[PDB]
């Protein structure tokens, strides 16, 4: 049954709760962003409103075939009304059209739903500067101080630098980049520009890639593979095996790859620097996991929490197991302490 956590009280509303069919009681269905875990459920036969971004929007129509009828984008940063309630979208710096949803509640109560986030200080003055929120509804994927990862700056740079290097000094290396959904497209974006090439990629990434809205992007990416030197492929394929193979389909045009896989954290994080990340090398091959995170590290998302006050806090990631719920629930009230709320 749809868990407490996915519903808004004092509405009709629930948000990424499309796998449970019809809840009882809901009037509006919103979808943060499109990532399987939250939209899983949602087809062509749904009939009930979806409130989401524009980007989301797209990607509904052209890759999931829901009707047109049912898909209602909102602008960002505007005061709407759905449904007799004022809420406002918010840039989540998660992943292309991510959004945080405010709710202001018509006994004054004011609600954010952070969905999937990288809390950021720019968040401070938004229009979240404004006024009082009293119930945060909270993205805690990384809620444990061993979750130290760089900027996204600082990865971006150190992924460049490397590319340009090895390319430079063979000319006939081949770069691959994993995915698995939409998100991290800075990656292979930043390395194919100094490059001075596009990135190729299937016929499905390319369609997901041309609803994001990303300026330029016809200059950018390309479904042919011959005339680019920075291949996108499933993340499954990110590995010895898998791009040998690879490289055997590209009939000898190249004679060496160079792959990243942007992870989300991994352990290597709390000993070792982004300049000190080595390669897993097997003859010509070599591949990098690289720290990009598109959610918040423990500091991020404490420093965010701090500054907002908020009088309560229900976390929607991790919360499955005793052990988890009690280590959160002991973090919010060190915090709350150290800060004076
Ligand atoms: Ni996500």
């Amino acid at each position: 049954t749809c868990p407490f956590y996915k519903k808004i009280p004092g509405t009709g509303f629930t948000v990424d709760a499309f796998q449970y069919g019809v809840v009882e009681g809901c009037t509006a269905y919103f979808l943060t962003h499109f990532h399987s875990d939250h939209y899983a459920g949602l087809s062509k036969h749904f009939t009930f409103p979806v409130y989401c971004s524009e980007i989301t929007g797209n990607l509904l129509k052209n890759k999931l075939h829901v009707q047109e009828q049912y898909i209602h984008p909102l602008p960002l940063d505007t005061e709407c009304i759905v449904n007799g309630v004022k809420v406002v979208l918010l840039d989540a710096n998660h992943c292309p059209g991510a959004v945080m949803i405010l709710f202001y509640l018509p006994n004054g109560t004011v609600i954010l739903h952070t969905g999937d986030f990288r809390a950021d200080p720019s968040m401070e003055r938004s229009l979240l500067a404004d006024q009082k929120v009293h119930m945060l509804y909270l993205d805690t994927t990384y809620c444990s101080p061993e979750y130290t990862f760089p900027s996204q700056q600082e990865v971006i740079r150190f992924a460049i630098n490397t590319a340009f290097e090895a390319v430079t000094l063979n000319p006939h290396a081949l770069v691959v980049c994993g995915t698995y959904s939409i998100g991290k497209e800075k990656v292979f974006l930043a390395i194919a520009d100094v490059l001075g090439s596009k990135v190729g990629m299937s016929q499905e990434k390319y369609k997901t890639l041309q609803c994001l809205n990303i300026p330029e992007i016809n200059s950018l990416i390309t479904t042919d593979m011959c005339s680019s030197l920075v291949h996108l492929l499933p993340m499954m394929q990110i590995n010895f095996k898998g791009l040998q193979s690879h490289l055997k389909k590209c009939g000898g045009k190249y004679n060496q790859i160079l792959a990243f896989r942007p992870t989300g954290w991994t352990h290597s994080n709390k000993f070792t620097r982004i300049a000190d990340v080595i390669p897993q090398t097997k003859g010509n091959i070599s591949i990098y996991g690289i720290p990009y995170s598109e959610h918040s590290s423990y500091l991020e998302m404490k420093r965010f929490v701090q500054w907002l006050k908020p009088q309560k806090i229900i976390p929607t990631v991790n919360v499955g197991t005793w052990k988890s719920r009690s280590t959160m629930e002991k973090y919010f009230r060190e915090w709350k302490l150290e800060a004076g709320y």
